[PDB]
């Protein structure tokens, strides 16, 4: 379950593919909760890469369903995250997963 809510401005055509290692300022957020998680805060923009099962699933779908420039907003569904065992003190069992995520990629 990962539904996209596009804040439009990019270019829409450079996707992410296989093999390729891609930048993210992603930005955590509970519903109907406060914040988690920020690599804005850090100011290391976590570079990871694409199909090697690093990132969670949820993560994983909507980086490739984004491109250049791009910002989009994540929902995440309990059962592609965490929701059966829960990040042990910072994520609760069934929880439900909101992200800012804006893509500022190389490669």
């Amino acid at each position: 379950g990962v539904e996209i809510e596009t804040i439009s401005p990019g270019d829409g055509r450079t996707f992410p593919k296989k093999g390729q290692t891609c930048v993210v300022h992603y930005t955590g957020m509970l519903q109907n909760g406060k914040k988690f998680d920020s690599s804005r805060d850090r100011n290391k923009p976590f570079k990871f890469r694409i199909g090697k099962q690093e990132v969670i699933k949820g993560f994983e779908e909507g980086a490739a369903q984004m491109s250049l420039g791009q910002r989009a907003k994540l929902t995440c569904t309990p059962d592609v995250a965490y929701g059966a065992t829960g990040h042990p003190g910072v994520i609760p069992p069934n929880a439900t997963l909101i992200f800012d995520v804006e893509l500022l990629n190389l490669e």
